């Protein structure tokens, strides 16, 4: 149960300590602002590569093709979004509240030499201003965690997805009560970053809430969590800005990264 | 959660219940009671290859091998549990309440030539004759459906797991409120087979209570359910008990079949 306590992140504050972040080192041009995933804990692909697999595995459980409007649901300065656009060939519309980061997907795109394949666009998911069905599918990497109501969020997600379109998001979780060595550590991170973290069984009622059925539910926290933490804190020790320390959560084995997966009723075109 | 009438199976009377089943032949030598797992609706790969589908795809899971000693939660007239043995090279001991099925897995083990690892015994996962941390695996394959108590069968399972062993069973679930027009089908099935449903968010607790971790849930509803009771309607056609259309449940897409994958922690 969440007995180790949740910060209440606010969508609009959340954009600073990101506008702040995803500008002067924490992010700057081509980064994936997620864990990544490895085969085994002894697989040593480099970050980016595994960082680009959770996206490929996410972007598998959406069911697009060319044609296909995705939502990217707090896409961060834009990596996966372009990435799904490109390799996919999908249409995609992400949606940030940092100006940073709209400003930096945008770019991106633009790069890419796909600026109208993938549009970034500034936009609360407390409020979509999309109307009704206008998406085959939404993906939510590593967001829905910074976001204040995930209920709220949910229901606009059910109501922009078109019938039988797909939502799959990752997210903070509690795989058993937490240690208590440990719940420093994870309140520290939830709190420094603004972020909650629900309980397992939370989703299948929200989940139906916002007219969405679960489909899967698959616990990547050991593929996830160790090793990301290792590298990036082998990183910022290597490098003589505060004193977010990744290793603290190394080994807190209770703590829980998750795959979901929710579809809205009903089939598409 | 709390609409619909649900039995309240108890073990020795859905013994009774497959005996009868198995001593007709209902039930007969090297068939599977489990529903068949089809990639698309259309596919036409028929319903015995099927079910053996969601066999392979539940041992998978399991993460088994040579020498793994794996736990057939309620193993009907052994089927899968063979199978598993026959594929793997694992020791599978399955269980059943029904004496008629116990003896029809044994005859099973024994025309496959793994009498010595597939052993069959009549047995009630509410209290399980086996020591503390005995198996790698438990497999209940369209099992607990049947069973009285989730979460002491749980306990039981989470005892007898081995440190960084996983269950793999399915289940029935309520995937949102069933309309009155379905409920009509939904609860004759489950009385008429003394069977029990449960709720997607009921299980992360029930595993918890058992020091069980979640690893997978997965609804495999719209790969199972409709080709499967579709199938079954058109060759109980062909029979030209008043027992059932499985057909009257064809098109109530709020019942709901699941597979789930727990962990015990290392």
């Amino acid at each position: 149960l969440s007995e180790l306590p949740m910060p209440s992140p606010a969508s609009e504050e959340v954009g600073a300590l990101y506008d702040r972040f995803t500008a002067l080192g924490a992010a700057s041009l081509g980064e994936n602002l997620h864990f990544g995933y490895w085969d085994s804990p002894d697989s040593q692909v480099p970050l980016a590569e595994a960082t680009d697999r959770l996206t490929d595995m996410m972007a598998e459980r959406l069911r697009i093709g060319a044609g296909s409007r995705v939502l990217d649901l707090g896409c961060g300065v834009g990596t996966p979004g372009v990435r799904i656009a490109r390799l996919s060939g999908a249409h995609v519309t992400g949606i940030s509240v940092s100006h940073e980061q709209v400003v930096r997907a945008n770019a991106l795109a633009e790069e890419a030499g796909l600026a109208d394949r993938a549009r970034f666009q500034r936009a609360d998911a407390m409020d979509l201003p999309f109307e009704d069905e206008s998406f085959d599918a939404v993906i939510a990497l590593e967001s829905i965690i910074h976001m204040p109501d995930r209920a709220q969020v949910l229901a606009q997600v059910g109501r922009v997805l078109r019938p039988g379109g797909r939502l799959v998001l990752t997210d903070f979780f509690e795989r058993a009560p937490l240690a208590p060595e440990g719940r420093a550590a994870v309140q520290r991170y939830l709190h420094d970053f603004m972020m909650t973290m629900v309980s397992a069984e939370a989703y299948p009622p929200l989940l139906r809430g916002a007219g969405l059925w679960l489909e899967e539910f698959l616990d990547i926290s050991d593929q996830t969590l160790e090793k990301t933490f290792r590298l990036l804190s082998e990183r910022i020790n290597s490098s003589k800005v505060n004193q977010f320390d990744p290793g603290d959560l190394v080994g807190v084995k209770e703590f829980g990264y998750l795959l979901l997966v929710a579809q809205r009723p009903g089939k598409h075109h």
